[PDB]
């Protein structure tokens, strides 16, 4: 399948090189795998999601994302126009409040929720969670990383955003998820990206077009909006039967167009993305 005048990192991800704007992939489409999106909520009600997300917690007094966080970050993993995997089922988790703030011990709730739902969910092709959010290191926060993806979930995590090596940061300090970096599009390292040998890929996140509330979009930027194209790959990865939730961070690793970045600092990886579908 081809989607032409796609936003550019969904064309990047389908891409050996850069300026271009269709997104070549697969037409299964993460059909029968699911993505917690672990975050402000998901205006569900959205049609970009077509009737395949639900909230399904929430900390707060309400599941509604009240600030658009999580809802664009669910339409890069699965919206019909703006997402990787157009066809997977998106269940949202509301670990942050609707001004953007979780304390650690919700989060970490949200994160054990995950290891558990997945067996209330209708997932045959796979489980993936998609965090793009964090703080400081912290030794529980990266232990509740640790066992949702030991639990058998692809567990992505947003490198995050201080221009910093993101060993001090958490979840993405944590070894064995999948710590995501941001690249713009000109290949680029974004240049709030935090780096460091925890990051394991680099996905787009400078300018990416997502949904938003009210039924609406736009263009934000950050780590964060690079995670979910690698959740999102993930699913379309598992649907497909390329790797499986254990392997696939290993998998997008050894599959990834490798080189290409420029400013990768010395000892980061210079990896990105990619769903080899055209090439
Ligand atoms: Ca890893």
């Amino acid at each position: 399948a081809a989607q032409t005048n796609a936003p550019w990192g969904l064309a990047r991800i389908s891409s050996t090189s850069p300026g271009t704007s269709t997104y070549y992939y697969d037409e299964s489409a993460g059909q029968g795998s699911c993505v917690y999106v672990i975050d402000t909520g998901i205006e569900a009600s959205h049609p970009e999601f077509e009737g395949r997300a639900q909230m399904v917690k929430t900390y707060y007094y309400s599941s509604r994302d009240g600030n658009g966080h999580g809802t664009h970050c669910a339409g890069t993993v699965g919206s019909r126009t703006y997402g990787v995997a157009k066809k997977t089922q998106l269940f949202g988790v509301k670990v942050l409040d609707d001004n953007g703030s979780g304390q650690y011990s919700t989060i970490i709730a949200g994160m054990d929720f995950v290891a558990s739902d997945k067996n209330n969910r209708n997932c045959p092709k796979g489980v993936v969670a998609s965090l793009s959010l964090g703080g400081g290191y912290s030794s529980s926060v990266n232990s509740a990383a640790a066992r949702l993806q030991s639990s058998g979930v692809m567990v992505a995590v947003a490198a995050g955003n201080n221009n910093a090596d993101a060993r001090n940061y958490s979840p993405a300090s944590e070894p064995s998820v999948c710590t995501v970096g941001a690249s713009d599009r000109y290949d680029r390292r974004s240049s709030f990206s935090n780096y460091g040998s925890v990051l394991d890929i680099f996905g787009p996140g400078t300018d990416i077009l997502s949904t938003w509330i009210g039924g609406s979009t736009r263009s934000i930027s950050g780590t964060s909006m690079a995670t979910p194209h690698v959740a999102g790959l993930a699913a379309y990865l598992m649907t497909l039967g390329k790797t499986t939730a254990a392997s696939a961070c290993r998998y997008i690793a050894d599959t990834a167009n490798k080189g290409d970045l420029s400013n990768i600092p010395f000892g980061t990886v210079n990896l990105l993305a990619y769903n080899n579908y055209q090439a």
